[PDB]
């Protein structure tokens, strides 16, 4: 009914990094070790952090790429 | 051929597929090798096909995984 | 000695899981946030648990894609 | 028990690319879009290739992983 922690090292939300020199990003809904909304991305350094869906600050990242 | 046919293996958009259902897909900008932009995605079914970022056919995706 | 804990979600080993009807699987190794050699995989339900790489139960993995 | 024309994101091998600098790659088998063993990779620069899995090339990348 109300799953609550599980998998999910992603929590809350590493909105510690910047948008800018992105490369891509995943988006994975709230499953079941991931009750929550979790999000992770690329940079162009080959790493990943990982950010929120309801916050202007992804939306900056998809608006970035639909800019072209 | 001055940004265009690279190594791309998604031109234009494989909408073939239907949205809900969905688990998590991936969004790529217009790199190298891809100067259009390019979005894959996967499926229940562990899958992946693509869609665009110019249509409401994948805006139908995120709104699904916003409104959780 | 290289950093300690920083963005790993696949710490030791998630070999709970068994081998048999999978798709794919990702194997980072020990980059930064991650000093430990770190390898993730994916199932027929797309979801993703994550084994080791100094052991033979990922190697029957790898091997049971080979046999094709 | 079905192959036609389907949709591999990469025939025969991309072993232009030397291994060295790698971050992470991915290892999916025959499946139905891709009948043929399909491995993909990703390196330093955020970006993704591809090579084989009945070769000894990709052989090195993975022994250069496990050497950690």
């Amino acid at each position: 009914m109300s799953a609550k922690e599980l998998r999910c090292q992603c929590v809350k939300t590493t909105s510690q990094v910047r948008p800018r020199h992105i490369t891509s990003l995943e988006v994975i809904k709230a499953g079941p070790h991931c009750p929550t909304a979790q999000l992770i991305a690329t940079l162009k350094n080959g790493r990943k952090i990982c950010l929120d869906l309801q916050a202007p600050l992804y939306k900056k990242i998809i608006k970035k790429l639909l800019e072209s």
